């Protein structure tokens, strides 16, 4: 909100955060769920489970997780390069670079959730929508 120079750390700070919203988004979408069918879970679990809406949730919260973690060592490295550059050169900006890595973590965590899309039956495995060595047994493990 502030409109400031926004500094790496801030901005790291920040697309965590953003994780955080798919995290808690999808968090909130299952009691939403789990509110709508108090007592009833029967009623809606098939429903669910073979509609688009367990794949989304699933993938929401598949992609939201693996951005968080990808995130979290993309800021780490920049943290550690600037480290490198204080005791090297003394200074250190890879913004571009940084925000393309950015993007392709956040390719890589959505090819990841929309794998098991193409296959054709791991998403639905539970109600909860998560990978599981339950079901599909050898692309989930």
């Amino acid at each position: 909100a502030s409109c400031t120079s926004l500094p790496s750390s801030k901005l790291f700070i920040g697309l965590i955060s953003v994780s955080n919203l798919f995290m808690g988004i999808y968090t909130g979408i299952l009691t939403f769920l789990d509110a709508v069918s108090w007592g009833r879970f029967a009623e809606f679990g098939i429903w669910w489970e073979t509609g688009s809406g367990c794949k989304v949730a699933g993938f929401l919260a598949v992609f939201s997780s693996e951005s968080a973690i990808f995130l979290l060592m993309l800021a780490t490295v920049e943290r550690s390069l600037s480290a490198k550059d204080i005791m090297k050169n003394g200074k250190s900006n890879h913004l571009k670079q940084f925000r393309v890595a950015a993007l392709l973590a956040f390719l890589g965590a959505t090819v990841a959730g929309c794998f098991p899309l193409f296959h054709r039956g791991e998403y639905s495995a539970s109600p909860l929508c998560l990978p599981f060595p339950t079901g599909e047994t050898p692309s989930l493990g």
